[PDB]
């Protein structure tokens, strides 16, 4: 019975390591925020959400690279141990800052602008966000890469489960980190949150490593990025240890995956300024109340629970979803291809970002009857529409099956096409394209918050009331279209060299 006892005890083993490391990453970047501009290290807002965003790309740019370090010669089983350790060790630093003992010894003492690093602590904080960042999406891709290691052969339709359950068990692990990480951070002292977010941690570390007798491994890969980049140059270069063959391979390989996971860039820029979008939207409506009632104990709405909704609405689609429509496509034989359900999934997009702009609409023209209503969410007072947020449940099951119907078949065939060697590689550059997609949204946020944009309501304290964000929508549904067109198109030239 060894077989069967080792390969469904190392599924379920790796689907709790990565539902226990989901869970402490969201914990921490749901009230990082908040955590920043404590009275304890006198952060300003605008730094608070620049050292966020600086840390999420940072984790989604470092994928690669801690995939790669891990698939050269350090082995996926000794990347996840020391990515864990490393994740372990910035969490218990964290902690200790938070105290004022290690605060006070780590990093100087309290004080007495922009870049100038006027907030306190700004050096070690940064270069604590950093390790974090690069041990989490070490841990991500190579655990990504094991799990599907775990679920080879034995099963391709299997496979596709795995994936299934594994996106279903992140999204529990979301939401209980949500819930209580920050009910515990806003309502108590950060020292608890802290406290068992890095419990867990060290639980998931412990758990991985009982897991070792049971978990399976193969010998290092080669192929560096050296050699890497020196073919693809000497392919593309005019006069200005495997072997030679397996890098030949390996390169064409590349050369194949490239188009696709660069076409699914602008994809996963929408998605995430969408989640950003729809979360400020949300922010805007008639909320229900708590006990707390807010007149001007348990208040301080945790900010968090909007995103909570949303990963409840992924949630609940995963498992009716697969054991629905999977069968029923199977057996109705009219199966597509990988690259036409991400394209029904940008379908899918499309629609719930125009019923999204619908909505606005109607919440503006709401607005312009002059029916404003306070509402206090957080540390900050919004005026809100006697629209009600439960009309923002439709639209967040559309994102929530499009995003759903994306992202399977884009981790099934970034594995699958991938050679069995760059697979962890190939995971990692798909997170770093989907962070430069993330990056590139912000960026271009940032230049429509210029003055004369469709964003630009400063004096609104951060409240959409005077912006303008239908155009936003209607433009997000466009960029979605143009790249599901680019997305036929690379699909098709993907296919045909398939064939070929």
């Amino acid at each position: 019975r060894g077989p069967r006892r080792w390969r469904r005890t190392a599924a379920a083993a790796v689907l709790l390591v990565q539902m226990l490391e989901r869970a402490a990453f969201f914990g921490v970047t749901s009230n990082l925020v908040l955590y920043l501009n404590s009275l304890n290290f006198n952060w300003d807002g605008q730094q608070a959400s620049r050292a966020t965003l600086l840390f999420l790309g940072a984790s989604y740019l470092l994928a690669p690279v801690g995939g790669w370090l891990a698939d050269v010669y350090l082995g996926r089983f000794l990347t996840i141990s020391l990515s864990l350790l490393l994740y372990l060790a910035a969490s218990g630093l964290l902690l200790t800052t938070i105290t004022n003992d290690g605060r006070r010894s780590f990093c100087g003492e309290m004080p007495e602008q922009g870049s100038w690093s006027s907030p306190y602590c700004a050096t070690t904080l940064y270069l604590v966000l950093l390790l974090l960042a690069l041990a989490a999406s070490s841990v991500r891709s190579t655990l990504t890469s094991f799990g599907a290691d775990q679920v080879m052969d034995l099963g391709r339709d299997a496979t596709r489960r795995f994936f299934n359950w594994f996106y279903w068990s992140i999204n529990l692990g979301a939401i209980l980190s949500l819930l209580v990480v920050a009910f515990i951070e806003q309502n108590i002292s950060f020292l608890w949150g802290y406290s068992i977010i890095v419990g867990l941690v060290g639980l998931a570390f412990f758990i991985f490593l009982f897991a070792t007798p049971v978990f399976i491994t193969k010998p290092p890969t080669g192929s560096q990025v050296s050699s890497m980049l020196k073919l693809a140059f000497q392919n593309c270069c005019p006069c200005r240890g495997p072997s030679p063959q397996e890098d030949m391979a390996n390169f064409q390989v590349l050369v194949k995956i490239l188009p696709v996971m660069v076409t699914l860039v602008p994809y996963w820029m929408v998605y995430f300024q969408m989640q950003s979008t729809y979360v400020l939207q949300g922010l805007h409506l008639h909320i229900p109340n708590i006990f707390r009632t807010n007149p001007n104990s348990n208040y301080r709405i945790p900010e968090a629970w909007l995103l909570l909704a949303n990963v409840a609405v992924i949630l609940i689609l995963i498992p009716v979803k697969d054991h629905l429509i999977d069968p029923l496509l199977l057996r109705c034989k009219l199966l597509p291809s990988s690259l036409q359900k991400m394209a029904l999934g940008m379908f899918f997009g499309f629609t719930s970002i125009i019923v999204a702009g619908v909505l606005e609409k109607e919440r503006l023209q709401y607005i312009a009857a002059n029916q404003t209503v306070p509402q206090l969410i957080g540390k900050d007072l919004y005026y809100a529409a006697p629209l009600s947020i439960w009309w923002q449940i439709p639209q967040y099951l559309l994102i929530g099956v499009s995003e759903i119907f994306a992202s399977i078949p884009g981790l099934e065939f970034a594995y699958s096409e991938a050679p069995r060697s760059m697979q962890g590689a190939i995971m990692g550059i798909f997170f770093c394209l989907s962070g430069v997609g993330s990056l590139l949204g912000s960026g271009l946020v940032a230049l429509l918050s210029f003055p004369g944009g469709w964003m630009y309501c400063p004096k609104d304290f951060g409240n959409i009331n005077n912006c303008q964000m239908d155009r936003y929508f209607f433009l997000l549904a466009g960029i979605e279209a143009v790249t599901a067109v680019l997305f036929l198109w690379i699909a098709g030239r993907y296919e045909r060299t398939r064939q070929d």
